[PDB]
Formats: C-alpha cells, structure tokens, sequence
RNA sequence: GGCCAGGUAGCUCAGUUGGUAGAGCACUGGACUGAAAAUCCAGGUGUCGGCGGUUCGAUUCCGCCCCUGGCCACC
C-alpha cells in the first residue's frame, strides 16, 4: 500500500539499509525502514491513518514511526547530511557498501534493487567496504561496526578498509569518539552467536586496548574464550531450555585479569544485568576459594550445598575446570533431578526443621 | 529499544541466610450517645505487579510480560 500512497502523493519511497541486505541474505525482520523523497511524515501519518493504526511523528528529526501488526516501520525523509536531498545522497552517507543499497517500493519499478557503490558485489563477494577514504574518520564508531559485521556474516574486510581502519586507530580516534556510542557497539557485539570471531578481529585490529582502559591481550584468556565456547556450545546443545546470555561470560572472560575498580566501572558503562555483576563479583574472590572446595568434595551432598545456590553461569565457570567439568555435568543431569511419593513425605511432615529433616534425607539418598 | 531502581493495605512507607508478615490515618461491629464525634476493647488492614518454571514449600531463585520514574541509544 506503500506505493500506492506514494503514488497519489507524487513521491518514491525506498527500502533502505540493512533492511535491504539482510532481505538479499534471506533473513527476514520485522523493522524496516524507508527513505522518501519529499515528506515522510505525511506518508507515514496516511499510511497509519488508512490501516488505523497510531503515528509517531518526529518533525525536527524529520522521521515517523509506526506500528502494523508485528511489523515495526520508520519512515525517514531523504537527507545529504547526518534544498532536497536525493536518495543517492542518502545513502552515500552510510557505511558499508552492503549497508548503502536501496528497493525500491513505488508501483511502476517495484522489486528493483538500486545500487550505485557496487554493494551487491561485495555482498556476493563477501566483502566490507568503506564507500569514501575518510569514512572511519567520520565516525569512528564504524572501526567496530564493521568488524562486528565481518563477525556475523563471516565477510572480510577489503585492503582500503583494512588500511583506512587501521590508521583510523593509529590515530587514536577510537578514544575520541563518544563513549557512549562505543559502548552501544559492544553490546551489539556481544549479542552476537559469531561474537567470539568478532573478538577475534577486535584483536587482531587491537581496538579493545583503545576503548578498555588497562586491557591487554594474552594466551590464557583465549584459551579460556574457546573452552568457554565449547562449554556454551554444550550447554546450549542439551540444556537449551536453560539458555541465559552467553556473551556477558565471554565480557567477563576478558576482563578477568582487570582491576576490579576498571572492571566494575566498565560493567557499570555496559549497563550490565545483575546477575552478570554478580557473577563477577564471584568470580574476582570467592571463585578460587570455591574451586578449592570442589577439590575437597567428597560425597554428593557438599557438592549439591556448594553448586545449588549459585547461578547458572557460575557453574559455567567452573565448567572451565577440566576435573571439575564431569562433577559439574554429573550435578546438572542427574544429581539436581528427583522426587518423593505421597505417603513417605506425609510422614516426614508427621518450621524450618522440615527443610532441615528433607536435606537429610537427601543427603541420604545421594550417598 | 538497553539498563537501573521503584510495585507492600484506601494513601504515605520498612522487610535476605526460602519456613507460618508490619507502622501512622480511613473499614466493619459492639460497649459509649437524644444524634454525632472522641476514645476503649479489639479485630478486615494483604493471592506483598501479572503469568509460567525450579523447589516438599517462592514476596525471595529464574524466565516471559504489565505499570511508573530515571540514565540513555534515540542512525
Ligand atoms: N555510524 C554509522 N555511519 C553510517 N551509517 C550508519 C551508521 N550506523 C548505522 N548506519 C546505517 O543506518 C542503518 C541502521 O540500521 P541499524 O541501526 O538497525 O543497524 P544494522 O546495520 O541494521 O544492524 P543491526 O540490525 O544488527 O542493528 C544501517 O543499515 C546503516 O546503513
């Protein structure tokens, strides 16, 4: 109906973006957003208006959104910059050449893709490519960007954008780029299933020592960062209705060896869940002490008291330990699961003296 | 859209090793009165957001959502 609103208004509307790329991927999404020449805002109000759906206007952003169904829609007005722009101006001020690509919607040409920069090359060619030299001087925020892309669609990046980006950095604009965006762009990366690859090239490129205070890189943490891999690739395997967020242990593993002021100080610039603080706290201290204890366990019982209580990301943890790892395992799918009948329970009810009197028989079961 | 608080009576507010809940003023009833208020005895002051899961047992552990306020990402 896009076009056809389009059409009696006298305009062209676009698909813009990785909306686009991620349609020539396959992958569909429920955001999509729109580039228009002329005015965006009346479109996207008609369009909200015919559907009776609610608008939300932006006028000095210029940009409106609105909701159909599962479908998330931002309508945005054609502009040169971050007289009338042209679409081509638009796009031009994006990022990567699989990012600057455009469908058109308008009825007459519909389902043409328009490319200007060659992005449909580089996206049959794997690649990520800069449109303009000065790019990552522009925004910084992209030297992470565009690896996190090459994380996730395992592309790579082309000898230009390699040797803009690594001056980019030599230059120390990673520094003076805004924190905030910085930070944004890491949680993005962490969200990611190939995060660790990504890891990878943040790296390989040396950016985490730019935007993390007092960060460097070493053998164990990466040793750690792929037995942690396979540890979360385990558990997501068979105990995949337990899945919490993987990335966040990764974001731990690296800064392990930190200083628990830049440490808590950076998880506080994360805007990190609890328990991912928690876990941390955990492990700075009461982790070694802990696996000291799992040493000396015995019988199942002091196992059980020394695991239950924690999370589930502590034992994941622990799962980094090789004797600790079929302990750790042999509680998750067998010592936790089990059960009593009516009549026996009836009878060990004849405070907390029944909690006390259930542990003992429990204790009692196990060994 | 991410996160942090906050969610406890009608209102304003505390509560951790899971184990049988609280304050200040409104609420009912009776003693008291010509009526009413005060006051006394008392006692409702409540599925401690909603829905599932783990647990013998969840305000608590967790997951998914509702509401309100604040930090922002608001390309
Ligand atoms: N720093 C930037 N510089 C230039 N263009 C950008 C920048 N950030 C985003 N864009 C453009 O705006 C669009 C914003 O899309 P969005 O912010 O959802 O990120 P994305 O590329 O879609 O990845 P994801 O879906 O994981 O967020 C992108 O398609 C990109 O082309």
């Amino acid at each position: 109906m896009v076009g056809q609103i389009a059409k009696e208004m006298g305009l062209r509307a676009y698909i813009v973006g990785g909306v686009v790329r991620d349609i020539l991927l396959g992958k569909e999404v429920w955001d999509v957003d729109f580039v228009v020449e002329g005015n965006a805002i009346e479109l996207a109000k008609e369009l909200a208006r015919r559907h009776g759906v609610n608008v939300h206007p932006f006028p000095e952003f210029g940009t409106a959104h609105l909701k159909i169904g599962k479908l998330k829609l931002e309508f945005a007005t054609a502009r040169r910059e971050t007289e009338p722009a042209s679409l081509k101006e638009d796009l031009i001020r994006r990022d990567f050449t699989i990012n600057a690509m455009a469908i058109s919607v308008n009825l007459e040409d519909y389902g043409t893709l328009i490319d200007y920069f060659g992005g449909l090359r580089d996206l049959k060619d794997k690649v990520i490519r800069v449109l303009h030299p000065v790019s990552f001087i522009e925004d910084p925020v992209r030297i992470l960007r565009a690896l996190r892309f090459a994380g996730r669609l395992n592309f790579k990046l082309s000898r230009s954008t390699e040797k803009l980006l690594k001056q980019a950095v030599n230059l120390g604009l990673l520094k003076e780029a805004p924190r905030g965006r910085l930070i944004n762009e890491i949680k993005l990366a962490l969200r990611e299933d190939r995060f660790l690859e990504i890891l990878e090239l943040y790296r390989k490129y040396r950016v985490l020592e730019e935007i993390i205070e007092g960060f460097q890189w070493n053998e164990k943490v990466l040793q750690k960062l792929y037995a942690l891999r396979k540890v979360v690739d385990w558990h997501a395997l068979e105990f995949s209705e337990e899945r919490i967020d993987y990335g966040w242990l990764y974001l731990l593993i690296l800064i392990s060896n930190l200083d628990y002021e830049r440490g808590k100080h950076f998880l506080e610039e994360m805007s990190a869940p609890s328990w991912v603080r928690e876990t941390y706290k955990f492990m700075k201290f009461k982790l070694g002490s802990l696996k000291e204890e799992l040493k000396k366990a015995k019988e199942n019982y002091e196992v059980y008291r020394l695991l239950k209580p924690l999370h589930t990301s502590v034992l994941l943890l622990l799962m980094l330990e090789e004797e600790l790892k079929e302990k750790i395992k042999l509680y998750l799918e067998k010592l936790r699961k089990v059960k009593l009948p009516k009549e026996k329970i009836e009878e060990l009810k004849k405070g907390k003296e029944l909690g006390e009197r259930i542990e003992e028989l429990k204790r009692e079961i196990m060994n």
